[PDB]
């Protein structure tokens, strides 16, 4: 029943009307914040929560950390000691000596 | 068509009733969440999905590490020693003996 | 209530002029943002700040650690090692000796 | 030119069936998914291939990590030895002999 | 001033449109983009500057770490040892000699 002249012009008008305004959001139904809720924040709750497991590593500005232990070592350096007991010895060559009684 | 005062009036009157609204989002579209799983959710699976990886390695609030096997170390100090075995000896010098015969 | 007619050309009419259109967001209501900052700007902070825990961790591109201490090594090679002071021995075979006076 | 009654009705009409309907998002337009992509998803990628960079030194539920080589150390116990090789030796005392 | 009839049916044919219809977003004001960006994209910015101080730290798939130095360790073997220097001895018992002359 509404004239085809005018019909036209409501479609452009009304096309041109939603396009030249600006949208403000209220805050969104249960149904988009339980699909929101599934699609990112749960999912930030769990990266925060195990982030905060590493984080509790850290004490004193560094990362507790945990090795194998005893720990497998190779010296490569020459180290100095100090002998602590009297030591057994076997002589292997001939020894010039000087008798002095 | 409708006059050009009609046009202005309906023009202005809608833009003015679309910002003084606030827009309610319902459940989005297939297309829209698709998209946005893509754009966003699988990212955060796999961000996720890694921060795990390094938080199987946490147990009581210590990080496990691996370090080369077996470890290179540098000995800085003087090893109090304690020799166990007999050791065989060169001597190099003459040396001065009293005879108890 | 108006036409039938008119009722059905209005749905269509309105339908297809919405979805024609394109929407361009304003800043969203305090209904709408205070919301978001719960839903995402606020756990965005939190991981934040924990991450931000550890990086205090890293000096000049290495994570600071620390491990139990005394650490408890196995050292697996033979260590070259030089002995400072005088050895107290006990010689324990029979020696043959030059006497040179 | 509608009447007053008309325009003051359509006003107050159309802000109320604006604010009962919800919303369904369709595929936006490219240029909301370009605007998009700059605002979230190249820093969310950005930030999943740093945390990539970081879990592929994770083997067997152990971070693998690098020490300065060789570790500097300091031994705090007596430690037991074997000597291993003959040792030239000084003898710095008169030793008392038996002979023969 | 339409008729009460009319404006039921308005008010129901019009919601019912707006919600049969979906809704593309087109870029978003100036407003949104600035508020998106303090709400998100900031915080996405620091949380990536945190990470890449981190991950700086990866050399050759292992991450760098730093220990005190030198690491206090406790050797929990005994340890194989090469004397490398002429060691100055005391000879602490009476020798039985074998005079070659």
């Amino acid at each position: 029943m509404p004239s085809e002249d005018y019909a036209i012009w409501y479609a452009r008008a009304t096309i041109a009307a939603l396009q030249a305004a600006e949208y403000r959001l209220a805050m969104p139904s249960a149904s988009y914040t339980a699909w929101f809720t599934d699609a990112v924040s749960d999912k930030l709750d769990k990266i925060s929560e195990s982030l905060n497991t590493l984080v509790e590593c850290v004490i004193d500005k560094r990362l507790a950390v945990s090795v194998p232990e005893p720990l497998p070592v190779r010296v490569e350096n020459k180290v100095q000691v100090e002998v602590e007991d009297e030591v057994r010895v076997r002589v292997e060559n001939k020894v010039d000596v000087e008798v002095k009684n």
